[PDB]
């Protein structure tokens, strides 16, 4: 009794762009949004830059009262949500709002909200905590404050699987659709770690790139000389559609999501086995999800982080997975321009992996300068690729062994 | 194609116990957990009492080395998952570990070690914030580091949707299960938000009990002098299994899991509808989800939270659901005993309605001196009331209007 899912509408805040087609223009163009981070005072900290989003105005979307309310995270998932259900065309009407539901998470919420919150409480104590510090901060309040103001009464959760969270999100809120518990969802991931806790925090697990002389090199998938991910911040939200709800209402359709894979390595709190089982095995039940044979796959928007251990691992799985068709797609990591946007990482590489199926053009991965061993693939190096991409594949893994990944397939 | 789901395992910690079999003669007994609390100095804070695990030893189930660098919800999560899969009898092999999942939750997890962390940050600098601190303290480490220490390679997530988060826990993961995805999901949720943030933010929110004078009397569901919720810690894990794979291994069954409705609101960010129209939704999809008539159900385990304004729209939605039956039903809040334990809350009340059905007895509403105005029900004031159920009910609501109700059957 399994329905059909299809991408009906997107949204994106991301350093490329406050919106889509400013975001991949970028992509394509290979441009980078990383720079040395302007909102803070960086001088005891090893990295200094990362992926703001850019001349973001929160008026366009909310009241000053509604975002004084809410951390930047909930701002910038409320953003896309915002731009995906505009970008649907979809109507919600007193017949259908029971039928739309909304998975929007992140992989460390509130922490800035929390951090400022926190000086208050230490300089003045607990009669300055902010009387919204609690509904402001938690990963849900995308989701609720979306459902308050669309009025939708479907399914309203939201996952945090740390830097899988974008991925699983989208794949959950697919099942809640094949499987007719909801016709419509709004899914994806928002996340503005750019605080001290999250460059503190990700600096000393020594997973960052310290290259603060050359910010636009930092992030370099695959390439010899690449020392840790860059951490950016941003949101992607696509409204998901059951195909004949979609048809029905003359809805424009991007691209079907025909597979769904999770699965843990059950490995190592925060490194990636080196042979890539954890991916390999994620693929394959993706592949077995959609009823594709892995030849069929033409593009894969690697989860490509730029540490030694994470690029390497998914050249492996891929390897593993695709044999000798491994030499006939092509795999990039837009992260080579975007940054690590963690928990909205996977939600974005969505967009990016149905986009290049709109459009057939595989993007770079920029600073792919000196391949390092074993990375022979067809990685994309430098500039966007126009080829025939009929399958799309976008990866993701987290801390605690957790994997993400989505297949979609163009449908005329 | 849809498969049957069962309760194997189960585990908690809680402000009444250190496991299940001592937390139940709690609440059976009308015992509170609820005590000025000991940890901190609160002479700032407007509420200075709440619910403390203990005497909980973490190294009865993990080294110091280990446990020193997770935060307590992390802890109390580990603790509860390896009980329950204890309790289930259950081997993990390689014939089976990648059937096998987990989706323990939290509403905001690593508040302390961020509160801890943040001190750090302000007093000394970026360089003694922990290297452990994102892994030690971010929501999907339970579900991560419960897959690392049994080898778990089954779908790996975790939901935070606030106050809601247990029984979303549960009830997905039950859906995994049900639609082929897994054989056996470990599922709950763990809190530990008594630090300052915690105890200030919700007190800066006016939603917590300022009963300095009478903890134990503080949390008094749908008694006219409730005055908010009494904030407390702990987790809860069962573990869910397929009909036909506890049937064939021989293990014992608690109980059937048959229903799981979810609904948003579409309200308001920190207030449920007076009607209780988005718990009145949820309930109506769980018994539907179930394929029940309303007048099978013996035991609602309420939200029931002590909030002045909660207590009496939850009244308001089983007179919608249920009609004159409403009155046939015993429904109790253990929120009377346990306190609130947040994302913990339908964790370890899901477990309090598998044991209602097991021991056919409706725990007790402690504090109810005086019903409310429409607190007609019998609510079970007092005293625990031995009685027939067949049918248990728990219902969660959260911040972000977000609802979900779980349905449990005594097995045959
Ligand atoms: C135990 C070690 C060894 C060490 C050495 C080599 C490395 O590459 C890093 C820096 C990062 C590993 C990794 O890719 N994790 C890792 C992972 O498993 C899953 C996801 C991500 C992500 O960024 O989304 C990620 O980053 C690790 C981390 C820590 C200290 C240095
Ligand atoms: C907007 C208002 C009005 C106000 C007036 C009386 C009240 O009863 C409270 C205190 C609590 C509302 C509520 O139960 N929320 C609420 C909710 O929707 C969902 C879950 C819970 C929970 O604890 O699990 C919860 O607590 C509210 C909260 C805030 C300030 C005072």
């Amino acid at each position: 009794s399994r329905r059909r899912v299809v991408i009906t509408g997107m949204g994106m805040l991301s350093p490329l762009g406050l919106d889509v087609p400013s975001s991949w223009e970028g992509i394509l163009a290979g441009r980078s949004g990383i720079a040395p981070i302007e909102h803070m005072d960086l001088s005891a900290y090893s990295t200094r830059f990362g992926g703001s989003v850019k001349g973001f105005n929160v008026e366009e979307y909310l009241s000053a009262k509604e975002a004084r309310k809410l951390d930047l995270f909930i701002q910038y998932g409320l953003a896309a949500s915002f731009q995906a259900v505009r970008d649907s065309g979809l109507e919600v009407t007193d017949a259908n709002r029971e039928r739309i539901g909304v998975s929007m998470g992140s992989g460390i919420g509130g922490l800035t909200n929390i951090e400022n919150n926190c000086r208050s409480l230490f300089e003045q104590g607990p009669r300055r905590i902010s009387p919204f510090f609690v509904p402001g901060s938690i990963i849900n309040m995308v989701s609720g404050f979306l459902s308050i103001h669309l009025g939708l009464q479907g399914p309203n959760y939201a996952l945090t699987t740390a830097q899988t969270t974008g991925t699983h999100s989208i794949g959950m809120a697919a099942r809640n659709i094949a499987y007719g518990e909801a016709d419509v969802m709004v899914a994806g991931g928002s996340e503005m770690a750019a605080c001290g806790l999250g460059l503190g925090g990700f600096g000393a697990a020594r997973a960052l790139s310290t290259r603060n002389d050359e910010p636009t090199r930092a992030s370099r998938p695959w390439d010899r000389d690449r020392d840790g991910f860059v951490l950016s911040d941003g949101s992607g939200a696509l409204v998901l559609e059951e195909l004949e709800h979609a048809r029905a209402r003359g809805a424009r359709i991007y691209a079907e999501l025909v597979g769904f894979g999770m699965s843990g390595d059950a490995f190592h709190m925060t490194a990636p086995p080196e042979d890539g089982a954890g991916a390999a095995r994620c693929m394959k039940n993706a592949l077995r999800d959609a009823g594709l044979d892995p030849r069929q796959v033409d593009y894969i928007n690697a989860h490509g982080t730029s540490t030694p251990a994470g690029d390497i691992a998914e050249i492996a799985a891929v390897k593993s997975v695709f044999g000798e068709h491994a030499h006939a797609l092509s795999m990039s990591s837009t992260k080579s321009m975007t940054g690590h946007l963690l928990g909205a990482a996977g939600a974005v590489e969505a967009i990016f992996s149905v986009l290049a199926l709109r459009d057939q053009v595989a993007p770079p991965t920029i600073n792919l300068d000196n391949p390092d061993e074993g990375c022979d693939l067809d990685l994309v190096a430098h500039e966007a690729k126009p080829r025939k991409i009929d399958v799309a594949l976008s990866n993701s893994f987290g801390f605690g062994g957790t994997n993400g990944t989505l297949v979609f397939r163009r449908f005329a």
